[PDB]
């Protein structure tokens, strides 16, 4: 039968819902779908996001009544996102709402229960440090927050508020108190949710991070000459007079995200060379336009089946990943042939038209929330010698431990002309990043520096991991119990259900009492019970079967305008023959990737034997 608390949303669904929901849910009251052959993992993941499609997409704001265009006109990925969608002109640009996946849940009685820094202390501070072996490198860390960075930024209110911390836990926080902005609050003017909140980037995965969020930020980063972006001669990133990067998002940001944004820069530069190669008299503003188009494309397909792959290292979701961006059917038959059939034979990408199931494209109110893996970030960096005697081990030999607190923000960009691309990219190669679990969370990010829209220091300093707690009830994102039901999942009774560590179950109950229901969604999400191969919680893949593919599936430019037309045939060949981001950093350092990298992905611990 249907567990109890899906009864009342099973006995609504059409008749064909209910087939699929009926599917889904026998695997999952026996946790069953990750321990099937691939078809039959395969035909679950497709049936779930079905379901998800239909109710798991909600609006925020008015979706009528777009502004009117011709998508001919607009064959090129714009300075803040606009002109993607004919039918809205201003879906997945700068400054629109959040959607959600769910009906929010009001909490403005409840933000402070429990206290965020008895949450951040007791329960996210790291204590032994957990890291993934070698499934996840620091590069892949860094490689995430580089996707944020292009994805989302919740608009602030320009007033203050502030939190203390109660006598409790005082002596144990590195801050006593501090101070933060509002999440900015605006009026919908809508039938549907009355009050949301703006992401200040570009929705849509346009390379935003090494681009920019508009045409005045854009204009800052090109030379003006064939089509390129400003660079040093170092290979990393230009520097204002005031210590901030030039690059596309530079906000709250480190040495690690730095390198990879000067690793893409460079890729776009080269795709210029290419396609000037080709076409002779393209213009700085068309070759520009072109590159855009290709190294955003090599930035979504490096993600989909490369970082993906190792953040879900199982056969099934080598399998789905690949599905989505090849097909079904494969690379050969797609790189062959083009795109045949629908999105499961043919892949997300190359549809002949984009679909967003009905509901404008924006990322969602719970996508930032799932997102929130600040604990990836190890406590110590391990330097290695680029041209050292490799080792008992053969790895590069060690130089020095740094903190990686010394390495974040304006004073990070400082020791990162120091130490140099080769030996950082190298050094986070080697070193493995840290689990998504309990008590892991970095102490730097507890007495940590936060920066204003220019990229400057904010004088307030913030306990990170109190302020994501109240962030998500800031936001009425619902808490863990009730956000698991609203993506059909089965809620836990206990605590047990959630994990077996005994001391993570006695720890949460002297914060929580026995009210499952009022377990914070961050800390559900660090502390659920891990599927074999799985970084990440099952909770959150929900969120993500559906967000990533729609990613994908409502862009233009990775559907109806993904075609030699758009991209040129060189560019998109580029695109084709870029498989991961071994390929990216072999083709601009293939002496440390030919010394160095022995794992086949660049996101494993570089000497991984597979
Ligand atoms: C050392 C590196 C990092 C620093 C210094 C940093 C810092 C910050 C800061 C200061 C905020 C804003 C807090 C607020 O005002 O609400 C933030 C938000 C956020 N961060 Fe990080 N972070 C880092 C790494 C990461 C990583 C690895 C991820 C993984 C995806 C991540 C994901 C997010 C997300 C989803 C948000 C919420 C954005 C929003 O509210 O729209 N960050 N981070
Ligand atoms: C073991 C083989 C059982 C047959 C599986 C049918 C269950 C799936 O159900 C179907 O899923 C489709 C997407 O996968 C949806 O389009 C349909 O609405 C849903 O009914
Ligand atoms: C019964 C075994 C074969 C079932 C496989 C067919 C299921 C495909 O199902 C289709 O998937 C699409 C794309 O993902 C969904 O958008 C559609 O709603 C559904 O028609
Ligand atoms: C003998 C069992 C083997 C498993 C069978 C797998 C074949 C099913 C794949 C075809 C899916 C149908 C595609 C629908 C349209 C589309 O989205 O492309
Ligand atoms: C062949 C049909 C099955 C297709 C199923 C699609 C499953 C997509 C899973 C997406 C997981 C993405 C997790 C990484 C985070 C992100 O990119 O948003
Ligand atoms: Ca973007
Ligand atoms: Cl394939
Ligand atoms: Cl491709």
């Amino acid at each position: 039968s249907v567990h109890p608390d899906l009864r009342d949303v099973f006995s609504k669904m059409s008749f064909f819902d209910k087939i699929g929901f009926l599917f889904i849910h026998a695997f999952d009251k026996r946790n069953l779908w990750h321990k099937v052959p691939v078809p039959i993992g395969l035909l679950y993941l497709n049936t779930r996001r079905t379901l998800l499609e239909k109710y798991n997409l909600l609006a925020v704001g008015r979706s009528s009544h777009g502004a009117l265009f011709d998508p001919k006109e607009f064959l090129y990925r714009t300075e803040d996102g606009k002109y993607n969608d004919p039918h809205n002109a201003e879906a997945g640009s700068q400054n629109t709402f959040f959607g959600r996946n769910m009906e929010p849940v009001d909490q403005q009685d409840e933000l402070m229960s429990p206290d965020p820094f008895v949450v951040a202390t007791k329960l996210l501070a790291r204590r032994e440090y957990k890291d993934t072996g070698k499934q996840f490198n620091i590069l892949a860390a860094a490689w995430i927050q580089f996707m944020v960075h292009d994805w989302m930024d919740h608009m602030e209110d320009t007033g203050q508020i502030g939190i203390t911390a109660p006598k409790e836990v005082a002596n144990e926080c590195p801050l006593k108190s501090f101070k933060f902005h509002p999440t900015k609050e605006l009026p919908t003017n809508s039938d549907g949710i009355k009050i949301g909140h703006y992401n200040i980037r570009t929705a849509w995965w346009d390379g935003s991070a090494v681009y920019g969020n508009n045409e005045e930020r854009a204009e800052k980063l090109r030379t003006y000459v064939d089509g390129k972006l400003v660079i040093g001669d170092d290979g990393l990133l230009l520097h204002k007079e005031n210590g901030v990067a030039l690059s596309g998002d530079i906000r709250n940001s480190w040495a690690g995200v730095s390198i990879l944004q000067a690793l893409f820069v460079k890729e776009h530069n080269a795709v210029c060379d290419a396609i000037k190669e080709e076409h002779p008299n393209l213009s700085d503003e068309e070759l520009y336009r072109y590159a855009k188009l290709v190294t955003s494309a090599v930035i979504a397909k490096v993600h989909t089946i490369d970082w993906t792959v190792e953040l879900l290292k199982t056969k099934t979701m080598r399998a789905a990943m690949r599905a989505n961006w090849y097909g079904l059917l494969g690379k050969k038959i797609k790189d062959t042939f083009g795109h045949i059939g629908g999105p499961i034979l043919g892949g997300l990408v190359g549809l002949k038209k984009p679909n967003n199931h009905g509901v404008p494209y924006s990322l969602t109110e719970e996508f930032t929330s799932v997102f929130r893996m600040h604990s990836l970030i190890p406590s110590t960096l391990k330097l290695r010698d680029p041209t050292g005697q490799p080792d008992a081990n053969n790895s590069p030999p060690c130089l020095e431990d740094i903190d990686i607190g010394e390495m974040i923000g304006l004073k990070g960009e400082e020791q990162l002309s120091k130490i140099g691309f080769e030996k950082q990219a190298l050094s986070m190669g080697y070193q493995a990043c840290g689990a998504l679990e309990l008590w892991n969370y970095p102490s730097f990010f507890r007495n940590l520096i936060p920066q204003n829209l220019d990229g400057t220091n904010r004088s307030d300093r913030i306990d990170l991991a109190a302020l994501e707690v109240y962030r998500d009830r800031e936001r009425s994102v619902p808490r863990y119990n009730e956000f698991r039901r609203r993506l059909f999942l089965i809620p836990i009774k206990s605590w047990e259900d959630l994990t077996s560590d005994k001391d993570a179950i006695e720890t949460i109950r002297a914060i929580y009492g026995d009210d499952v229901e009022k377990l914070d969604l961050l800390v559900g999400l660090m502390a659920e019970k891990k599927i074999k191969g799985f970084a990440i919680s099952e909770t959150a893949f929900n969120i993500f079967i559906l967000m990533a593919s729609r990613r994908l599936e409502a862009d233009r430019f990775f559907t109806s305008n993904f075609n030699e037309e758009t991209y040129t045939k060189k560019g998109m060949q580029w695109v084709k023959t870029t498989e991961g981001l071994r390929d990216v950093i072999n083709r601009h350092y293939p002496e440390i990737t030919a010394k160095w990298m022995k794992s086949s992905s660049a996101f494993s611990v570089w000497d991984a034997d597979y």
